[PDB]
Formats: structure tokens, sequence, C-alpha cells
């Protein structure tokens, strides 16, 4: 099943029910797929899922609230990476990837940190390591953004201020289009208010675990400009981890992958077949 | 022909004889390559060379007074970059892709200011923009390495300190064995003077261009700790140019594309066939 076609599957856990998808052929090691602020299933670039899933089995889910799941989210990244990992052991699935956008790329560095043995490789998009100044004012971004309605506020998160950048993110939003039937619902505002939260706090908090210590093979993406996380924590994660590779989009936001998506394809494929 | 195989080539331009190889099936739009500091045509990476030219004609040089060419090297990079000019000129070739690595990534950016229209995508492997403070003092660099025997000197120069970094230098060391008929003949005295010349006064000199005028693609390579040229300008590059793609890998050095050579042909040949 492709990213259009992949039924929404049920799974209930510790008395929450988890929403998700998985795409490809079943597989030894399936790449697990964490969203962003906001984002449900449907907010997956079908492109990116679809070409991963060439290769492996992709697994995408709702964390504990957001869209179909149920239950209430909660506040903080190490709640969410707890409820996931309940969700990912309950599928039998011991040895994963991991791909993390936005909120979902801090959830794998503390999927990482907590239960290293469970993860192989480690992709990390649009994100930052905890205790980052910019974060202390994701609420004010977000302020801005809520003026916004959706294809601006879209753009405004995700893009920069080119015509060439935002042409490409008019793009992405036709391919969100692309999935017709047995979509997922939206967030819901507790969920929102839960994330925002937590995103907040990633950056306020004193960092709990010391980045230099995730020695698994990282895969980090950024784009030139990305206003939310600061490109530049993207560089710092590199130069903090072990065994990380860098990639830079060009005239890019914090939606890197969705500006170049048959680039970030590309070299996520090699990145989890070879490196 | 692959890079152990192809035969040593020559070609009388203004009074000098070109010594070039070209490797994988005449193509339309060639990749021509050009070398570091004191390489002659056997310093290629014959992974590199062979993977790339698995989807192009690839063409490796020396540049005036180089190795099997004749005459001599001149001290600047201005000049090199015209003399590389009446070469691929004289072959017929009018439109092509460049690969700089080093002195040569110094000459694909002046040639891109100077000769725009005849190249089309660009690849800059371990260099630096014009001005930078870092390579003042390459000359003590150099009097470091000159201290140094071969396999010693290349490790200093290409690599990091670690046993993973220098592992894959001697790896690297070995795959350079791999041609074993119809070698080139070392740099030269006299073009080692005139490339240290050069490379300290591309540094020395107030920038003659802007960097942000390149409207090229552009593909940047460079390891976690580049000594000679400042990793950090590798990022400089990226933020000034328009449309450069960066990648920095790990726990490398200078080298870092003889460090991860199937990395670097995987994202390259993405580059040049996609982006
Ligand atoms: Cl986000
Ligand atoms: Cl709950
Ligand atoms: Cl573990
Ligand atoms: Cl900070
Ligand atoms: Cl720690
Ligand atoms: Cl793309
Ligand atoms: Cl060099
Ligand atoms: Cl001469
Ligand atoms: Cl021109
Ligand atoms: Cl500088
Ligand atoms: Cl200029
Ligand atoms: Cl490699």
């Amino acid at each position: 099943n492709d990213h259009a076609t992949a039924p929404t599957q049920y799974i209930e856990v510790n008395g929450t029910r988890y929403a998700y998808r998985s795409l490809g052929a079943p597989s030894d090691i399936p790449l697990i797929c964490f969203q962003h602020f906001t984002g449900t299933l449907d907010n997956w670039d079908p492109l990116i899922t679809n070409g991963l899933s060439k290769g492996r089995q992709l697994i995408i889910f709702d964390n504990k609230g957001v869209g179909l799941s149920s239950g209430t989210t909660p506040d903080n990244v190490a709640a969410m990476t707890a409820d996931a990992l309940e969700f990912i052991t309950a599928l039998g699935i011991r040895y994963f990837d991991v791909l993390g956008f936005s909120l979902g790329g801090f959830i794998v560095q503390y999927m990482a940190h907590i239960q290293p043995d469970m993860i192989r490789k480690i992709i990390i998009v649009g994100a930052a390591p905890q205790g980052v100044k910019v974060l202390h004012t994701f609420p004010d971004l977000i302020a801005r953004a809520m003026q916004l309605e959706p294809k601006e506020r879209f753009l405004f998160i995700f893009f920069e201020q080119s015509e060439h950048s935002r042409s490409k993110g008019l793009a992405t939003l036709g391919r969100l289009y692309e999935r017709t039937t047995d979509r997922d619902q939206d967030a819901s505002a507790q969920a929102i208010g839960a994330q925002l939260t937590a995103i907040t706090n990633w950056g306020k908090k004193t960092p709990s675990f010391e980045i230099t210590s995730i020695q698994h093979p990282v895969f980090v993406v950024q784009g030139s400009n990305d206003e939310m996380m600061d490109t530049y924590n993207s560089y710092e994660l590199f130069k903090q981890l072990p065994d990380a590779i860098l990639s830079l989009y060009p005239d890019a936001a914090h939606g890197s992958f969705y500006q170049y998506p048959e680039l970030f394809v590309s070299q996520t494929e090699y990145f989890l077949d070879s490196y």
C-alpha cells in the first residue's frame, strides 16, 4: 500500500487507541516516523512516504490524543516518547530506524537517549537540541502564525519568502490533497495546546542528557533559514553528535524536506540502506 | 574505460601539452574535475571517478605544468582558470559540469565567475571562498606537514585524529594503489611552489568577485574539521551562494570525500542527474 491507499489501522494499548498506517512491504527493520506540531497522518508528504517505503516498511502514527488516536496528549516530550514506545512495542517492533520532523525530531533524540538499543539509525528534520533559546519565543511565533488563514499560515511556518520557495510550498499543499479517502481527523485543540507547551519547554528546560552520548548514525536535514528552530541549531546537532551527517537545503525554511522531497528521499534512502 | 584502464591522453594547446583522461562513455554534458594541492591524475579516488563516470563522461586532467602536463604552473588561481579553459575548449567541450577539490574548488568558483555560461552545475569539495584568514597560515600548515613521511603526511592533511578516520585514510591509500599501469608523474617542485603561492594568495588577497553572484546550482561537501580550509567556511559558502546544497560528513577532515567515497558518489550523482 502507498500513501493514498494504506488503510488507517488501530491498536489498543494500555487504554489508548493508536491510529497508524503501514506503508510498503513488511520488513525486518521498519522506519518509524514522528510528526510535526499539529500534524496528523495526512500531513506527511506522499512523495516522501512513498519514496522511502519502496525500500522498507514505513510506519506513520498519531501519538496519544492526536487526530484519530484517543486520549489526552501529554505536555512534554518525555511522556510523548514513553507513549510512542508503548505503541511501537504493542506492534511487536523491537528494533527500528526513526525519522522525526520538528516536534518528532525532539522525540527521536529523547528516545535514543532512553532506549538506545531499540533504534538503529536516526533522521532528524527541522529540529534542535534541548535548551535552545529560539524556542523560548515559540509561543510568539505561533501567535503571529495564528493571524493567518491556511495557505499563508502554511507558507509562513514552512517556507522562505521567495517566489521560488513559496511555489514549492503551493506544490506541497497540492501533494497533501492526494489522500482522498479515509483521512485522519485534525489534531484537536487539546493536542495542539499540549504540543505548544512541550515544544516551548524543550527549549526552556535545562538539557537532561548529553547530545554527545547519542552514538547512533544520524542524518540531520534543515533548510537555509528555519525561523522556528534556527538553522544554526542543526549545525550544532552536527557538531555535538559523534556520527551525524548534515544536509542543508538552499532558500528553504522549517519545511525543508517538503521543498525538496525527492532530494530528501535520495539522501535518506542511501543513509538507511548503506551508511 | 575505468579509472585503472583509461589511457593518459595528450592535447597540445597554445604551446602546452595537457595530459588528461576520459572516463565513462562520451556524453553531452561531461563532468570536468579539478585537482587538489600537489595532486596528479593518480590522486583521484577510483571509487569516486568510477562511480561518477557510470552516468556521464568524466574528464580528469593535469593543469599546466602539473605531472605529465608541460610548461610552467602559474602562481595564481585566475591564470590556472584561464589555462584550464584553453584546455577544455581545445577538447571541443562548450558546456559542462565541474567538480573542484581544494585548490580545484577555488578554480571552479573563479571559472563560474568569468565563464558562467560554459558551466551548468558545480561541486566544491574541501574549499573556501576568496579572502579567508585561515589560508594566511597555509604555508605554516605545509611546513608542519613537510616534517612527515608519506603515510603520516597524507593522514595529517586529509584525515581526523581518530582510529575511525585514520583507518579510512589507510583505505584511501590502498585505493590510490589500484592504478598499476601508465601512471602520471609526480607534480614537480615548480608546480608545488606555484600552487602554494596561489593557495595562500586566494586567502590573502581581497575578494575580486561576489560569491552571491554565482547563480549556478552548487553542491558543497566538507568534513567536520578541515584544518586547512576551516569547516565553517563551507557553511559560509552555503550562506552566501543562492543555490547551494551543503553536506557535512562526520569525524572527517580536508579529505572528506576520500573518507566516505560511496556517500559522496550517491549524493553527487543525484545532484548532477536530478537537482
Ligand atoms: Cl512544525
Ligand atoms: Cl489519556
Ligand atoms: Cl535500550
Ligand atoms: Cl541557544
Ligand atoms: Cl547523558
Ligand atoms: Cl526535490
Ligand atoms: Cl589539498
Ligand atoms: Cl609555460
Ligand atoms: Cl560565459
Ligand atoms: Cl575568514
Ligand atoms: Cl561580482
Ligand atoms: Cl562511503
